[PDB]
């Protein structure tokens, strides 16, 4: 009854405990640019206050599958269809071995990991679930991962306090920072495009935005993460490592850049 991304229940197996996942817009996937199609009309993503995330402490927490930071409702998403806002933001790497632990691929290329932050529709729904399996309900932003010469100061407000929940289910408090400082530092170019969720139940209310720039935090850094995180409660301990799902089907869909 608890997926797994891979093994017995592994990403495979999941259309059949979760049918939805077997569904015609699954995410990520495979950016191709050559088939991007252009519009000049797409306003520009603008992430209002995110370096405003007051004064109560943000809640880091491990699922098993991932590290999760909760995020205050202050946060508004605007430059979309619709208003939403910050619920939570994650992220998704690789085995330390190797480098390649991002979820969606540009060209078939894939980075050493990606961030996702989630929104949600509250101008039309009251709750990030309510939201999550309505057309258009979720809004995520993608930034893609790449290992660079020097320390990342932004990724470390997460970093640095990985030890503290090593186990999975186990949870802690950090002070709030700029969340903004997480993203690549111009956000003109994107790509969007309709999909879903990238983890069981597989709801295809995403509407998502994938940065062409990419963030980049040192080797050191991408160690710190691939190797600290268990999957389990206690020991044996499982390294919680190679949590991306693969790219899914485009099933002829339509993916637009802003560039
Ligand atoms: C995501 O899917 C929705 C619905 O399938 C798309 O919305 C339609 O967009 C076209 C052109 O933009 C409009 O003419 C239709 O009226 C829209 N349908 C309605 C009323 O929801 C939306 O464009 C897709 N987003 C992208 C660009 O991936
Ligand atoms: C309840 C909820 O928000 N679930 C999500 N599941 N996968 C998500 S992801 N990796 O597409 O951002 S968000
Ligand atoms: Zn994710």
């Amino acid at each position: 009854h608890h997926w797994t991304y891979e093994g017995p229940h592994g990403q495979d197996h999941w259309p059949t405990s979760y049918p939805e996942c077997g569904g015609d817009a699954q995410s990520p996937i495979n950016i191709q640019t050559d088939s991007v199609i252009f519009d000049p009309d797409l306003p520009a993503v603008q992430p209002h206050g995110y370096d405003q995330l007051g004064t109560e402490p943000l809640d880091l927490h491990n699922n098993g599958h991932t590290v999760q930071l909760s995020l205050p409702p202050t946060l508004h998403l605007g430059g979309l269809p619709r208003k939403y806002t910050a619920a939570q933001l994650h992220l998704h790497w690789g085995q330390r071995g190797s480098l390649e632990g991002s979820e969606h691929h540009i060209n078939s290329e894939a980075t050493a990991a990606e961030l996702h932050v989630v929104h949600y529709d509250s101008q039309s729904y009251s709750s990030l679930s309510e939201a999550a399996q309505k057309p258009q309900g979720l809004a995520v932003l993608g930034i893609l991962i790449e290992v660079g010469e020097t320390e990342n100061p932004a990724y470390d407000h997460i970093l640095s306090r990985l030890h503290e929940i090593r186990y999975k289910d186990q949870k802690t408090s950090v002070p709030p920072f700029s969340v903004r400082e997480l993203f690549p530092q111009q956000l003109e170019q994107f790509f969007r495009y309709n999909g879903s969720l990238t983890t069981p139940p597989c709801y295809q209310s995403v509407l998502w935005t994938v940065f062409n720039r990419r963030a980049q935090i040192s080797m050191g850094q991408l160690e710190k993460l691939q190797e600290t995180l268990s999957s389990t409660e206690e020991d044996p301990s499982e390294p919680l490592v190679q949590n991306y799902r693969v790219p899914q089907p485009l099933n002829q869909r339509t993916i637009f850049a802003s560039f």
